[PDB]
């Protein structure tokens, strides 16, 4: 009830601002009550990649019955709590990594590359339902069989490209747990789309530790568009800003332009989707021994409000709630925060429940 007490002290001061028309908000509210198809996605960085914040939203905003998009393998210290992974002899390529720069990246920028013929990936879900329509994004050096798939029911299948060095897609109706085996070395996996045959309620995530707002520029735009069209999202959340303030390359107009191009692409490829931006928590950086505010943090936060009005989106301000309830220093004392930009699990759940509280004042769910 530590989280509950702080929410009650700040019940009157919302951190959520709306520039969305009453038409889009109401239409989203109707889907939430209908409980038929509700697709939600969270793009972001480390404040989302370990599924702490999205899990609270997934459990309380919707009655989840599906998964959606998921990485071929989770990068280290990242997770989607709907899924369980294990693998041998697979290399994880990350678009955020400079050492992996120059590859043909799909949506999310994560690639599982078979180090050898016979490399295996085991995939299961934490749900008790195991029958799923699963789409595989794969890529191979030769037009022979790229991967082998065995399901829980012993049905064996093959992933096979018709064009080499091109991201391909293929859907199968399988039962988890399933094992993937590489039939070629250097064969690649780009992600899965795990959905029910109809009436899908889910919250998937596309988050990368240390990702800037413009990480999507690293990806294959043709394949990104094909993957955006494979799974419609009714509510799309963009939680960026921290790493634009911590790493080089920030310029306010370039920050806004790239983000506005991304918002327009997402709204075009997800008709009637409600867009929500999430502004980072109080971003600090090391002074040597000490910690100090990032100078670009307050410019990024202001730019996110500007983009929210220009693109008519919601904006949840995590720094606003952090400041309304004592500030980052008070959050560190109570282990809601760490000394750097990161928060604890308790802080991420307090943030998520605060958004759920402020969401109530504009949307019935």
């Amino acid at each position: 009830d530590t989280i509950d007490s702080i929410l009650n002290q700040n019940k009157n001061h919302s951190a959520l601002t709306s520039y969305v028309s009453k038409k889009d908000l109401k239409n989203l509210e109707k889907k939430l009550e209908k409980n038929q198809n509700i697709g939600i996605r969270i793009y972001g960085d480390s404040h989302m990649a370990a599924d702490f914040f999205p899990r609270v939203i997934r459990g309380y905003l919707i009655r989840s019955n599906s998964i959606g998009f998921a990485y071929p393998l989770q990068p280290k210290y990242q997770q989607n709590l709907n899924l369980v992974y294990s693998y041998k002899n697979f290399e994880i390529l990350n678009s955020r990594n400079p050492a992996n720069a120059g590859h043909n990246f799909p949506l999310g920028g994560i690639i599982a590359k078979a180090k050898t013929k016979g490399a295996k990936i085991n995939l299961d879900t934490t749900l008790d339902k195991k029958n799923f329509k699963i789409g595989f994004l794969f890529k191979a050096k030769q037009n022979t069989n790229a991967f082998s798939i065995k399901d829980a029911k012993n049905q064996s299948y093959e992933l096979r490209t018709t064009q080499i060095n091109k991201w391909s897609y293929k859907e199968l109706e399988l039962d988890l747990p399933l094992q993937i085996s590489a039939l070629q070395k250097d064969a690649e996996l780009g992600g899965y789309f795990i959905t029910n045959k109809d009436n899908n309620v889910f919250l998937d995530t596309i988050a990368i530790n240390g990702a800037k707002s413009d990480l999507w520029l690293s990806w294959n735009q043709t394949v990104v568009k094909k993957e955006l069209g494979l799974l419609h999202n009714d509510l799309i959340i963009l939680a960026y800003g921290s790493n634009d303030a911590l790493f080089k390359g920030f310029e306010k107009q370039k920050f806004k332009n790239n983000l506005k191009k991304w918002i327009s692409i997402l709204k075009t490829y997800n008709k009637n989707a409600v867009i929500m931006l999430i502004s980072p928590p109080t971003v600090v950086q090391k002074q040597g021994k000490n910690y100090k505010l990032a100078p670009d943090f307050f410019t990024i936060r202001k730019a996110l409000y500007e983009v929210a009005k220009e693109e008519k989106t919601l904006i949840f301000d995590m720094h606003q709630f952090m400041q309304d309830s004592g500030g980052k220093n008070k959050w560190i004392e109570q282990k809601l925060s760490l000394n750097d930009v990161h928060l604890t699990i308790k802080g991420y759940e307090l943030m998520a429940k605060k958004l759920l509280e402020d969401l109530k004042n504009i949307i019935d769910y």
